[PDB]
């Protein structure tokens, strides 16, 4: 019969090898029990044990001492013998019966302590021992003569803490050792084979890579007679440490992305754009490899005005995305064959039976006129995006048309299905216990369909967004975003050793459209930044850029507390346009300023930050 004990937990390192968490080892004495060993039996061990170990402060309470004087049964007998007019109840009386003001040798007072500690253990439990820190002889003497203090043994326990660093948030947490195994999912684990008292990640990374992090568990079994009385504890095998884990993210860069966010947010908080803003989020990738460069964010409490840092924000919160999604939609055009190559449509106000016109930002000043898909992205035409929704539904626009909704349920799914190919509304496959997968309602109206066609309906996570543009920058091959780069062993000191196995990127699916369609998409994103039209939306991308950037900017509007029309200024982009090495999305919700969206501008400076970090040009 053997007892298990979690082993040194593995550690976590940023891209650079800077460490993120703390193991603090400390060898100590565990004491088992036994419905058998007994007051007397425990005293015997107490003294034997004090021959080894150090203890100055014995701030014993009286209630304790009482219990120790009563330890001799005779004693207890004789004590009760004296009380006048239920076991523990009558213990309760007898306990308080003896006036306790009575002497004990000062070294006395010390194994009375232990005894308290020893007694404190539940039957069959294995407890520890409020002691006085231990050297190496003191310790390894015990290593040898447990079997001479039937029960006792010394264990290596550990504290695990998280360092203050931008990534702290992501790391997650592990169960304390006083905690054990959190019932909730608790059972599922015993089935996977864990000792009950183990310590496991409760969330995020600590949980995600549990397999590999968990250090092989330490071991001891116990012997005893046909009568159950303890005979001695024993070590079959002491535990080792875990494997380690190196991240795709480099601190300094994540760090500097973050002030960039602060800088920009303060700007908007200053000039008042941000009064109603919940915050701002930004995520960066390698589009080809799916590695994460940084996930940054800033929560802003509207009540106290205070600003709190938030990185999980990327994977946990959802926003209406706005114009940043039109590609998805055009791409549903092509798959379902409503658009042919670079399709020409006519930009005109969209009006349905007895209801508000539906328009693009330019639409009413420019009257109606024709326009290519490439152009449609350039000027961010909703009409085109809505004429295309219509297409899927199988109808073609006439002014004032009644719409038969028979093809609706079918239509919304077709579109939605494409969005999901890009990562929008579908799981990313990120390496974490739980990404929220958007706000895609199944109960939806017709208005809902058409507004979904320009990203004013379904709600998306910032992490989803990055993936969607990353996919475009990859040529329609969606790669699962991962935060871990490689698993690494240990070195002689116990720090970052070296390569166990490098994690390779995993392809989620290819977006089925032609290359020539994909290139037609690429051209648009290119002209959203470099275009020379009075209508071009994102020349902001190109202002002061260190490399050629292609992106797509976004606004969606609305409601905003006791308000007030206001909008989101998200923006997705990648680069270099020629040979895309970084993909980014920035979401900046309920913005007040509505005039010049700082979403693109932010993403530019992110990219700029990165290339100033890791030059990407260099044919
Ligand atoms: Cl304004
Ligand atoms: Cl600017």
């Amino acid at each position: 019969t053997k007892i298990t004990s979690s082993s040194a937990r593995g550690e976590i390192y940023d891209a650079s090898g800077k460490p993120l968490v703390e193991n603090t080892l400390k060898q100590v004495v565990s004491f088992t029990r036994s419905n058998k060993m007994t007051a007397t039996d425990l005293k015997e061990t107490a003294k034997k044990l004090l021959t080894y170990v150090s203890i100055s402060s014995p701030n014993l309470t009286e209630r304790q001492l009482a219990d120790y004087y009563l330890a001799d049964p005779e004693i207890y007998k004789k004590i009760v013998e004296a009380l006048p007019s239920e076991s523990e109840l009558y213990n309760n009386a007898v306990d308080s019966v003896q006036t306790s003001q009575l002497n004990y040798t000062e070294d006395e007072k010390k194994e009375i302590y232990l005894f308290s500690q020893l007694n404190a253990v539940g039957n069959f439990a294995t407890g520890t021992i409020a002691t006085d820190p231990l050297n190496d002889s003191q310790v390894a003497v015990i290593a040898s003569i447990s079997k001479e203090m039937p029960g006792i043994s010394i264990s290596t326990s550990w504290d695990r803490k998280v360092l203050e660093t931008s990534l702290s948030s992501i790391v997650g947490s592990v169960s304390s050792e006083k905690a054990g195994l959190p019932a909730e999912e608790a059972e599922a684990y015993l089935k996977k084979g864990y000792s009950l008292n183990d310590r496991v990640g409760t969330s995020y990374l600590e949980k995600q890579y549990e397999e590999t992090l968990q250090g092989k568990r330490s071991v001891k079994e116990i012997h005893l007679d046909k009568y159950g009385n303890m005979e001695s504890v024993d070590t079959i095998e002491e535990g080792s440490k875990g494997n380690n884990i190196k991240l795709t993210i480099d601190l300094a860069f994540q760090d500097s992305v973050d002030a960039l966010l602060k800088s920009y947010f303060n700007s908007e908080l200053e000039n008042g754009g941000a009064k109603y803003s919940e915050g701002v989020y930004a995520v960066a990738l390698n589009p080809k490899t799916g590695a994460v460069l940084s996930m940054s964010g800033i929560k802003h409490d509207l009540k106290t005005g205070e600003l709190t840092p938030d990185s999980l924000g990327t994977v946990t919160n959802v926003f209406v995305p706005g114009s940043v999604v039109k590609a998805a939609t055009i791409s549903s055009g092509w798959e379902n064959g409503v658009l042919s190559g670079n399709q020409t449509l006519t930009d005109q106000s969209i009006v349905f039976q007895g209801s508000a016109p539906i328009n693009s930002w330019y639409t009413q000043a420019y009257g109606s006129f024709p326009i290519t898909a490439v152009q449609a992205l350039e000027y961010s035409s909703n009409t085109y995006m809505v004429q295309t929704a219509l297409g899927l539904m199988g109808q073609t626009y006439q002014p004032n048309m009644f719409v038969g909704t028979s093809n609706l349920e079918s239509a919304m799914e077709k579109l939605r299905s494409t969005f999901g190919e890009y990562g929008l509304g579908t799981a990313t496959g990120i390496d974490l216990p739980d990404e929220s997968t958007g706000f895609v309602p199944k109960e939806y109206s017709f208005a809902n369909y058409i507004t979904n066609a320009f990203g004013q309906f379904d709600n998306y996570t910032p992490m989803q967004l990055a993936q969607y543009v990353a996919t475009i920058a990859n040529n329609g091959v969606r790669v699962a975003p991962r935060i871990v780069e490689g698993i690494y062993g240990n070195n002689d000191k116990g720090g970052l050793g070296d390569l166990i196995q490098q994690l390779q990127p995993t392809e989620m699916n290819k977006v089925n459209i032609s290359d020539s369609d994909m290139s037609i998409l690429h051209q648009g994103f290119y002209q959203v930044a470099h275009g020379t039209s009075g209508l071009t939306t994102g020349r902001a991308f190109s202002n002061g850029a260190l490399v050629s950037i292609s992106g797509k900017t976004g606004t969606a509007e609305s409601y905003v507390a006791d308000g007030q029309q206001a909008t989101n200024t998200n923006a997705v982009a990648y680069a270099p346009s020629d040979n895309p090495q970084i993909a980014v999305a920035v979401v900046f919700p309920h913005n007040t300023n509505l005039t010049n969206g700082v979403g693109p501008s932010i993403a530019r400076d992110i990219i700029n930050l990165y290339q100033k970090y890791h030059p990407m040009n260099h044919h």
